[PDB]
C-alpha cells in the first residue's frame, strides 16, 4: 500500500487527501522523540523507542503546551496562529505530505515554525504542506519542537535543564528526515530546512551549529536570521531568568535541584501563566524562553562564529518583508489599535522607540529618535508611526539578517535575498500595518491556489512562482530555471549585493537593502552603546 511506509522506528500509515482536484499522501502525527514529560521535562529529548504494529498516521497531533493569544477573541487574523490542536507536553511528532505516486528520491523541504520560540504548531492551515507537495513534487516535513519554558528554560550547567532542547528536538526530527525520509520517497541528500522568523533563526542556527549540520543540505529564512536580538541570550541572563520563573512559581531557589524539581511538579498552564513575568525590560519583540550561548550547541558567541567563517558553507536563499515591525507594536506599544489608523504622536513615538531598544540608554534612545524623525514635519502622525514600524523591523528584523547575509557570502557558496512586498488583497488587519510579518507563509505554502480563499489572480501567479523559486532551489541550490525565458534572480554577492522585489509586479533588481538604516543598526549604534 501506497500509504505504508516501512521505516527505521516501525511501520508507519497515512490517509490519502485531496488537494486541487487531485489528491497526495499524508502521514500525520510520526513520532520522532520519546514524550518529553515528567522528568523529562527540560531535558535534552531522548529518541522514538521503535514500535511494532501499524502506527496510525492520520491526523495531526496535538501542538506543544504554549501561550495562547487571546488579544482579539475570534478574530481570524491573530487565531490562525494559535494552536489548532490539544495542547500537550507530548509534543514531539512530524507531518509529511508526499506526492502521488510516492517518488523514488525526490527533493525533501522540512519546514521549522515560527512563533518566537514561545509559541507555534506545526498543525495550523497556514502551514499545510499539500499544496506545495503536489505543485512541486517535494516530499513536505513540518516538525515541531518544544516552547516557551519546556523547550528553553537554561541552568547552564545542570543536565537536567541544560537549556536549546527546543533545538535539539528540531535537530532529533532532522536526524529522523536524515534516517528516514527515503522509505517515502525522499531524497535524504536533498533536504532543504526553512522556516519563519524563529523558525528562520532556528534554520540559521542549524547552519551554525557543528552537531546539526550534516543533517541538511540547504537552508531557507523567512524574516529571521541566528544572530537576532531577540532569539539567543547568554548563560547569565538565561540564568537569571529561570530562577525568576522560579521565584513566581514559589520554587525554593537554593539549587538548581531544588528549581527544577519544583518546576517539574508544576502544570504547564502554571508555567505558561507567568512566563512574560522574567524578561528584564519594558519591551516590544522580547520573548522569555529562547536558546542560549551555551558553548556547547553554540561553540562560541555567534559573532565569533559567523567572523571566522565557523558555520556550515553551502546555499541559502532568505529575505524579508516590508513591515516587519507592525505586528508587535500593535500588540504592545501605546496608540496602536486594530480599528483605528494608528496615527502615532510625538511622546507615543518616543514611548515607542524605549520599547523597542530595550537595552538602551538615553543617548542610544535619542540616536535612534534623530534617525528617524522626519524634523520638517515631526507631529505628523502617519510618519510617527510608519517610523516606529521601521524602527521595530529593521531593528529587529532586516539589520540583523542583513549582516548575517552580508558575514555568511563571504565563505558561502550561494546566497538569493528577496525583499517581499506585496500586501495581500484580504488581509483581515489593518492598511497601517503593510506588509505584516509572517504574511509572505501563505504564499510560499500555495493557499493562493485555493479559490475559496479569495485571493486574486495575480496572487495566484505570485504564489506560484514562489513556490517554485523555493523548490526549484531545494532542488538545486538556485531558484532559477536551467533555461526559462522569465526573468533571473540574480545572484547575491559581496560586492554587488543585489536582491529582488517580491510581488506581483514584473521583478526588480536592487542593491543593499536598507543600507542606510542597517549601517546604523549594525555598525553605529552597537559602537556607541558600547562606548556609553
Ligand atoms: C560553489 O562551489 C563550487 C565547487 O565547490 C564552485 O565551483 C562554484 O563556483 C561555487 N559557487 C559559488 C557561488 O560560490
Ligand atoms: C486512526 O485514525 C483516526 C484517529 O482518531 C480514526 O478515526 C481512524 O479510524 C483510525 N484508523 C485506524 C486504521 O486505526
Amino acid at each position: 500500500s501506497e500509504l505504508l511506509v516501512n521505516t527505521k522506528s516501525g511501520k508507519v500509515m497515512g490517509t490519502r487527501v485531496p488537494v486541487l482536484s487531485s489528491h497526495i499522501s499524508a502521514f500525520l502525527g510520526i513520532p520522532f522523540a520519546e514524550p518529553p514529560v515528567g522528568n523529562m521535562r527540560f531535558r535534552r529529548p531522548e529518541p522514538k523507542k521503535p514500535w511494532s504494529g501499524v502506527w496510525n498516521a492520520s491526523t495531526y497531533p496535538n501542538n506543544c503546551q504554549q501561550y495562547v493569544d487571546e488579544q482579539f477573541p475570534g478574530f481570524s487574523g491573530s487565531e490562525m496562529w494559535n494552536p489548532n490542536r490539544e495542547m500537550s507536553e507530548d509534543c514531539l511528532y512530524l507531518n509529511i505530505w508526499v506526492p502521488s505516486p510516492r517518488p523514488k528520491s525526490t527533493t525533501v523541504m522540512v519546514w521549522i515554525y515560527g512563533g518566537g520560540f514561545y509559541s507555534g504548531s506545526s498543525t495550523l492551515d497556514v502551514y499545510n504542506g499539500k499544496y506545495l507537495a503536489y505543485t512541486e513534487e517535494v516530499v513536505l516535513v513540518s516538525l515541531s519542537y518544544r516552547v516557551g519554558a519546556f523547550g528553553f528554560l537554561a541552568l547552564h550547567g545542570s543536565q537536567e535543564a541544560p537549556g536549546n532542547v527546543g533545538l535539539l528536538d528540531q535537530r532529533m526530527a532532522l536526524q529522523w528526515v536524515h534516517d528516514n525520509i527515503q522509505f517515502f520517497g525522499g531524497d535524504p541528500k536533498t533536504v532543504t530546512i526553512f522556516g519563519e522568523s524563529a523558525g528562520g533563526a532556528s534554520v540559521g542556527m542549524h547552519i551554525l551549529s557543528p552537531g546539526s549540520r550534516d543533517l541538511f543540505r540547504r537552508a531557507i529564512l523567512q524574516s529571521g536570521s541566528p544572530n537576532c536580538p531577540w532569539a539567543s541570550v547568554s548563560v547569565a541572563e538565561g540564568r537569571r531568568r529561570a530562577v525568576e520563573l522560579g521565584r513566581n512559581l514559589n520554587c525554593n531557589l537554593n539549587s538548581d535541584e531544588e528549581l527544577i524539581h519544583c518546576l517539574r511538579e508544576k502544570k504547564p498552564q502554571e508555567l505558561i501563566d507567568v512566563e512574560w513575568n522574567v524578561l528584564p525590560f519594558d519591551s516590544i519583540f522580547r520573548f522569555s524562553f529562547v536558546p542560549v550561548i551555551d558553548g556547547e550547541f553554540f561553540p562560541t558567541s555567534l559573532e565569533s562564529m559567523l567572523n571566522s567563517g565557523n558555520f556550515k558553507k553551502t546555499q541559502i536563499l532568505l529575505g524579508v518583508n516590508k513591515d516587519e515591525g507592525s505586528f508587535f507594536l500593535l500588540y504592545g506599544a501605546p496608540g496602536f489599535s486594530k480599528d483605528s489608523e494608528s496615527k502615532i504622536s510625538r511622546e507615543d513615538f518616543m514611548s515607542g522607540v524605549k520599547l523597542s531598544v530595550p537595552h538602551a540608554n538615553d543617548l542610544g534612545l535619542d540616536a535612534v529618535t534623530l534617525q528617524y524623525t522626519d524634523w520638517m514635519d515631526d507631529n505628523n502622525g502617519i510618519k510617527n508611526r510608519d517610523g516606529l514600524d521601521d524602527i521595530v523591523g529593521d531593528h529587529n528584523v532586516i539589520c540583523p539578517l542583513m549582516h548575517f547575509v552580508n558575514k555568511y557570502t563571504k565563505f558561502g557558496n550561494g546566497t538569493y535575498l528577496y525583499f517581499f512586498n506585496h500586501r495581500a488583497s484580504n488581509l483581515v488587519w489593518p492598511e497601517w500595518m503593510g506588509v505584516i510579518h509572517g504574511y509572505e507563509i501563505e504564499f510560499v505554502f500555495g493557499l493562493p491556489l485555493v479559490k475559496e480563499l479569495n485571493y486574486t489572480a495575480e496572487e495566484e501567479a505570485l504564489s506560484r512562482r514562489i513556490m517554485h523559486y523555493w523548490a526549484t532551489f531545494a532542488k538545486t541550490g538556485n531558484p532559477n530555471e536551467p533555461h526559462s525565458q522569465e526573468s533571473k534572480w540574480p545572484l547575491f554577492t559581496t560586492k554587488e549585493q543585489k536582491f529582488i522585489d517580491l510581488n506581483t509586479e514584473p521583478m526588480k533588481v536592487h542593491q543593499r537593502l536598507r543600507v542606510q538604516m542597517c549601517v546604523f543598526w549594525n555598525q553605529f549604534l552597537p559602537k556607541l552603546l558600547n562606548a556609553t
